[PDB]
C-alpha cells in the first residue's frame, strides 16, 4: 500500500521514506518487532535502518539500468513484520535525473553528394540516443549554417526524430569541393546537455566544364627559314573538372584528310611546333582550325593565324 520516491545516483544510508511511522510501530521498536525485508530481485537494492526506523539505499541506484525507457521507474518490495504476523507492500519511486546527455553512434558521417544533384534531394544524419527520457532526453538538433543545406527535422506517426539534410542551393566542386558542418545535439537540463557529431560533405564531380581555349584566335609572326621543330606556339586549354574529366587533348580539326603535315600539335601538351621548311612551301599566311576534347567528348574550337615572314628577295 505504501509509496516513496528517491533520487537516482544517491549514496548509501540516503533515506528512501520513514518507514516506522506507515508501519504503524515506533522508530526503536523495529528491531525489536523482528520486521524484515524479503528481499525478492531489486529489493536487494535496499537495506534497513532500526535505528531511526527508516528505509535506506544500500547501493547504487540508477534508472538507465534499472528502468531506461520506461516513464515510471518503480521497485515494488515486501516488508514482513514477524511478530505481529503482517506483511506490507512498499512500492518505490526513482527520480531521473540528468547524467545522460543525448550520445551519437558515430563520431562523423560522410556524404557524397554529385553537383548535378538539383535542390530537393535529401541525405540521412546520424541519430543520438538519449538514455534519460522526458525533459532531460533528447530535446534538439543544431545545424551549422551554410549556404547550400538546411536541416529539415522529419517527423512521421512513428513517434521519433528523423534528421535529414536537404540541399536547396546547387553545389559546385569546382568551386568548392568539400565542405565541414556540426550536427549538435541537445539536452534540456541544468546546465543544457550536448554532444556534436561532425558531416562532412564530399563533392563528386560530374563533367559539366567543357574545354575553352585562352585565346579564341592564337596570332604568331614567325620568318620562313626558321628551323623544323622550333616551338611556335603553346596552345592550352582550361577545363576545371576533376581527373579524367579535366584531361583535355589538343588536335586540328582537319587532321584526318591532311597529307603532309606542315606543322605539328602536340596531342597532350599543346606544343605547335614546325614540321617542314616554310619557306619551300612558299606560303605566306596560315589559318588553321583547332579543336580540344575531353572524354565525355565536349569540344571547344579555337583558330591559329599564322604569318610567315618570306626573306630572301
Ligand atoms: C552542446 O550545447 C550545450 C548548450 O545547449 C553546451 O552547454 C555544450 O557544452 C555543447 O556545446
Ligand atoms: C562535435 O562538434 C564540435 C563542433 O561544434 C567539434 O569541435 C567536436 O569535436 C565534435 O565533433
Ligand atoms: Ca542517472
Ligand atoms: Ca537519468
Ligand atoms: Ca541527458
Ligand atoms: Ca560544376
Ligand atoms: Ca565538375
Ligand atoms: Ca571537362
Ligand atoms: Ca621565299
Amino acid at each position: 500500500q505504501i509509496r516513496y520516491s528517491v533520487p537516482e545516483e544517491t549514496d548509501k544510508g540516503t533515506v528512501v521514506g520513514n518507514i516506522s511511522k506507515d508501519l504503524g510501530l515506533e522508530p526503536r521498536e523495529l528491531a525489536e518487532r523482528g520486521v524484515r525485508i524479503v528481499s525478492r530481485g531489486r529489493s536487494q537494492l535496499f537495506s534497513l535502518n532500526p535505528r531511526g526506523g527508516s528505509l535506506v539505499t544500500a547501493g547504487r541506484i540508477d534508472r538507465e539500468e534499472l528502468c531506461a525507457q520506461s516513464t515510471p521507474c518503480l521497485v515494488n518490495i515486501n516488508i514482513l513484520v514477524e511478530e505481529k504476523g503482517k506483511l506490507f507492500g512498499v512500492e518505490i519511486e526513482i527520480t531521473d535525473i540528468n547524467d545522460n546527455n543525448p550520445k551519437f553512434h558515430v563520431g562523423d558521417l560522410e556524404v557524397k553528394i554529385n553537383e548535378i544533384a538539383a535542390p530537393g534531394a535529401r541525405y540521412p544524419l546520424p541519430e543520438a540516443v538519449d538514455p534519460d527520457v522526458g525533459i532531460n532526453s533528447l530535446q534538439s538538433y543544431q545545424l551549422s549554417p551554410n549556404r547550400h543545406f538546411s536541416l529539415h527535422l522529419q517527423t512521421g506517426d512513428d513517434g521519433t526524430i528523423n534528421p535529414e539534410l536537404v540541399l536547396e542551393r546547387t553545389l559546385d566542386r569546382e568551386e568548392e569541393p568539400t565542405h565541414h558542418l556540426v550536427l549538435t545535439a541537445s539536452d534540456g537540463g541544468e546546465p543544457r546537455r550536448s554532444s556534436t557529431a561532425l558531416i562532412q560533405i564530399t563533392v563528386l564531380d560530374t563533367n559539366d566544364n567543357a574545354p575553352v581555349f585562352d585565346q579564341p584566335v592564337y596570332r604568331v609572326k614567325v620568318l620562313e627559314n626558321v628551323a623544323p621543330g622550333t616551338l611556335l606556339l603553346t596552345v592550352r586549354a582550361s577545363d576545371p573538372d576533376e581527373g579524367v574529366n579535366g584531361k583535355v587533348t589538343y588536335k586540328f580539326r582537319k587532321i584526318n584528310e591532311k597529307q603532309s603535315l606542315l606543322f605539328h600539335l602536340h596531342e597532350n601538351t599543346g606544343e605547335m611546333t614546325v614540321a617542314k621548311n616554310l619557306d619551300y612551301e612558299e606560303c605566306s599566311l596560315y589559318e588553321m582550325e583547332i579543336q580540344a576534347e575531353d572524354v565525355g567528348a565536349l569540344l571547344g574550337r579555337s583558330k591559329v593565324i599564322i604569318m610567315v615572314e618570306d626573306v630572301n628577295d
